[PDB]
């Protein structure tokens, strides 16, 4: 499958920066 | 190709990963 | 509980940046 590997490589992407958000939310919410 | 699609897939595991360790640390 | 999870925090952020390497990494292969 050629045109799934854009599909999880997006996927991936936007839920590694749901991800870092959280972890700066995470961060500045204890500090 | 499956060799573009098992590194898509490393990174979809690696992002579920961050998103549980960031649950993680909001619950403390 | 307390600092620690100051620490977790840390590696949530870290392994989305590797995470998102990955995810430029298997869009070079195209």
């Amino acid at each position: 499958e050629p045109e799934t590997a854009l599909l999880v490589a997006f996927v991936a992407y936007y839920t590694a920066l749901i991800a870092l958000i959280f972890a700066i939310l995470a961060t500045r919410r204890l500090c």
